[PDB]
């Protein structure tokens, strides 16, 4: 078998408290704690940016031999720095992995993580010794005052793909679902996306009940042999919707746990926001580290990217996995991060814009031990390394 | 055996002189056309973009069967016209290929085709009866005046990968190098290449060495084994510096034969110029249809992009592939194109940074069996199809 060995998150130290942001935008708190099912959103500091965020997210995995063995590093975004660089090759240089290896950035929306893991896996096929990085790296930014702004998010996810992996096998049974649609894009020029809501929450359940039926169908399976659902999330209610939609017709012992397992998914995205690439993987993690699935079940994942692009495949746990997780870790990073006003975000938001550096805002002293964004120099990114 | 199926390429339909551009420009012709080796430059009218250049190098080579067969459909560019949606959802639903199919954009400055071809072959491994589009589609514009314009082109190669490929095997033998450099890059908000061009000569041709230097250790190999060797062509010159830069060590035979492939290889791309992306696949097509490679000889295969990563695997030449290439039509297509002046192709420059239209300077009714973009709507751009 071939699939995730080691995976980790990085979201940046600051966060917003969503009561806070909907006081500041005029609407109930609860529109947005239990409307938009979203407690707290991640704020970037201009000294986070993609790079930092996905070497950050990487660091603690990848040991001395991975440097060694890793044959690829991709990194999936929609939120790149470049329009030809690709940000594996900054990432492949600050984690100072072995020179014979491909480096290249994957795109199309929230999406392109997963044909990232999906083509690793393949390519491992028949290079048993070596191993893959992707790293889902983005930034969630819609505007202040916008529709979007409600799910804004940052952050990044690493895998480590690899044979006889310690932590999810992929199966060989990924099926994806194209269809044109015009619910979100971001044309060159533009800082934000244009986002039709509505269209977006339509288009997002179609991707998914069209992979997953045509996935039922080829492999003969059913809800029931699922252990656990976990989806793209943009806000952990789009996840909600869209399960609710195909499982009316499920029986109620089947119900009953995927709409739970459901809740230990979504458990972590509600403290970060969207994260684009990363959603899923990310909730991944926190299903992995909330729910206590056994060796040997089946998770399915749904996979969604704007424009529109849609995969579903299942994923099978590995027994000691529960030793290749971070729990407490998790917990820590999320508890230790720093509240910041409604004016205080929006000042970070326009800073981010133009990359506007300030040592003391982004408190620098902090960061000692991550890697971080210092300066921007002939055009150049320079980065802090972990001390 | 897995490879090549299907290939061809697409220029706009206008070319400008170098000998005149050079005069515009006050220096001697011969600069451009023997020290840089380039004889025609392409111009992108407005109405030709990433899209339908795109869709234009695939049309003639995709069947009905062919659209029921492909699942994936991969573009590499480097010249993207969104941050999120992939062009390859575009494409996708020009050509009408069947839904159940991941479709995303690949980026790493001109390398990104290399690792969509050399992944799609890994995706097809135990799946014998589904294909793989790649396309690789990139305008190259450094700017009026500027230190790359006399390396300018615009244009997409088209790729069918498939089980028992018509024209190349792929061979099981590629070896990548990346080297974190400052050659060429461009920042979001850039709109032309941050280029150092004599680093970038260094950088190329640094690559090339130690990508080849790797091949041949793992592979007990040497210059002498291959039929041809095929380069990145960022201008026809410079994938002469690179090899010769190797060369020297080898018997006067395979300098003779090697010196001449090379001279095949860039037939076309001098009429054309640097295209990215599809400068080492359009060199491909040239080299395949100019010169006379026997069934069962081997090509050596050097790809790179800016930043940078490189890479160098070899293709095996495929029984009956002289009856699967269209050198007429190539060809034909570069014939039929019509010169501009050198006002004329400062025009076009600036009314495609705009994306201004105006059908009569595109002459669009001349375009009638041609996909082109006829119009940008409420931020949506359309297409015509071919009558
Ligand atoms: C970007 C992507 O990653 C794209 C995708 O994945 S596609 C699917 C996801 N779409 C997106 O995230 C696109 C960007 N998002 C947006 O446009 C918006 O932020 C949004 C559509 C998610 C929110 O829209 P909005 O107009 O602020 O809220 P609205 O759609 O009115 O409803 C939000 C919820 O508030 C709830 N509700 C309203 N007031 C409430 C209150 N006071 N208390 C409790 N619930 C309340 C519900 O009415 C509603 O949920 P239901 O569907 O269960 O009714
Ligand atoms: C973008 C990428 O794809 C990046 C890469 O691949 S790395 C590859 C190279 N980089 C690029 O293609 C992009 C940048 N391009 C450039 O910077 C420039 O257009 C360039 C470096 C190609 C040429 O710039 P320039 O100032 O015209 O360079 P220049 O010193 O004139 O070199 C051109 C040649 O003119 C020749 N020479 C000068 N006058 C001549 C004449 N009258 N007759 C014949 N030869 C002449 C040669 O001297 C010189 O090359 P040699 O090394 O063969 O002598």
């Amino acid at each position: 078998t071939i699939g995730i060995d080691k995976i980790n998150f990085y979201v940046p130290k600051y966060y917003v408290d969503m009561a806070k942001l909907a006081e500041a935008r005029q609407v109930d708190p609860n529109k947005f704690l239990i409307g938009i099912g979203q407690t707290e959103m991640a704020v970037s500091p201009v000294n986070q940016d993609i790079v930092s965020m996905g070497a950050n997210a990487a660091k603690d995995i990848i040991t001395d031999e991975d440097k060694k063995k890793i044959g690829m590093v991709i990194v999936a975004t929609e939120s790149a720095v470049d329009a030809a660089k690709a940000a594996a090759v900054q990432i492949h240089n600050l984690l100072g992995i072995q020179p014979f290896a491909r480096c290249f950035e994957m795109k199309e929306a929230c999406y392109a993580a997963t044909p990232a893991i999906q083509l690793a896996k393949d390519y491992l096929a028949t290079r048993p010794n070596e191993k893959v990085l992707v790293i889902a790296t983005d930034t969630a930014r819609y505007g202040l005052n916008s529709g979007g702004e409600p799910t804004q998010g940052a952050g990044a996810v690493a895998m480590v793909i690899a044979h006889n992996p310690s932590i999810l096998a992929l199966n060989e049974d990924a099926v994806a679902y194209t269809e044109d649609v015009y619910d979100f894009w971001r044309p060159t020029g533009h800082k934000y996306p244009l986002v039709d809501g509505a269209l977006s929450k339509d288009a997002y359940i179609r991707s998914f009940q069209q992979s997953w039926n045509e996935y039922a169908k080829r492999q003969g399976k059913s809800l029931a042999d699922f252990a656990s659902l976990c989806f793209h999330v943009p806000f952990t209610k789009m996840g909600k919707k869209a399960l609710e939609s195909i499982i009316d017709n499920a029986d109620e012992t089947t119900q009953e746990r995927l709409r739970s397992g459901y809740e230990d998914a979504v458990d972590y995205n509600r403290y970060v926001g969207n994260i684009y690439t990363g959603s899923l993987y990310l909730s991944l993690i926190s299903l992995l580290e909330n729910r206590d699935l056994q060796a040997g079940e089946t998770i399915g994942l749904f996979s969604y990217g704007s424009g529109s692009v849609v995969e579903f495949y299942s994923a099978t746990l590995v027994e000691g996995y529960k030793d290749h997780l971070d729990q407490a870790a998790h917990k820590a990073l999320l508890n230790n991060r720093t509240e910041v006003s409604v004016d205080a975000y929006e000042t970070f938001f326009k800073r981010f814009d133009d990359v506007e550096f300030d040592e003391e805002q982004d408190a620098v002293h902090e960061d000692r031990h991550i890697f971080y964004l210092s300066n921007i120099e002939n055009n150049v990114r320079e980065y802090h390394r972990p001390e």
